[PDB]
């Protein structure tokens, strides 16, 4: 499987970031403060593609942390989730781990493969954690631009 290191940064400029072991929390975040900005390994798994979308998964450059979903008191819900650090990644990855990658107009929006129109969203606010959220449209943010790093 094909990997590719990057941060993404929401539509708002707020940076990423590791809040417990388990979250993800956003944050304008200016100066050599940068330096706290979590950095993925964007995997290319298989699913369906398209030219607009491409199915990817999220994890953690160099931790065995991934995120998923799970259904949690019957909502989609998104987590990070430890994983062998022996088996991943794979090119034919857990539906779970999975997002469609889209383009729209110089910004990415990751929808979860698992529930349709389920996003990562962030919030408008500083320090919320970064979740899945169904709704697209003035309120929470769903989109986000990607910086390549080495």
């Amino acid at each position: 499987v094909r990997s590719l290191n990057a941060t993404l940064r929401d539509s708002q400029q707020k940076s990423l970031v590791m809040s417990g072991p388990y979250e993800l929390k956003a944050l304008h975040l200016q100066g050599q403060d940068m330096e706290q900005q979590v950095v993925f390994s964007m995997s290319f798994v298989q699913g369906e593609e398209s030219n607009d979308k491409i199915p990817v998964a999220l994890g953690l450059k160099e931790k065995n942390l991934y995120l998923s979903c799970v259904l949690k008191d019957d909502k989609p819900t998104l987590q990070l989730e430890s994983v062998d650090p022996k088996n991943y990644p794979k090119k034919k990855m857990e539906k779970r781990f999975v997002f469609n990658k889209i383009e729209i107009n110089n910004k990415l929006e990751f929808e979860s493969a698992q529930f349709p129109n389920w996003y990562i969203s962030t919030s408008q606010a500083e320090n919320m954690p970064v979740f899945l959220g169904g709704t697209k449209g003035g309120q929470d943010i769903t989109d986000f631009t990607m910086q390549f790093v080495s």
